[PDB]
């Protein structure tokens, strides 16, 4: 639990809607919300803290 920089998570791409190794990079309490690495792809996009996905 408690979500911070550094670790393995899991995010859903908007391109084909499917599960993709993630990594937390940047993080901002203020408007509660991060910034997701594609592990593989490079692509970093900003997603919700509530719609992290646990590792595999």
């Amino acid at each position: 639990q408690q979500w911070k920089v550094g670790d393995k998570c899991s995010a859903i791409w908007s391109e084909d809607g499917c599960i993709y190794p993630a990594t937390i990079a940047s993080i901002d309490f203020k408007r509660e919300t991060c910034v997701v690495v594609y592990t593989g792809y490079g692509n970093r996009e900003e997603q919700n803290l509530s719609d992290l996905l646990s590792p595999i």
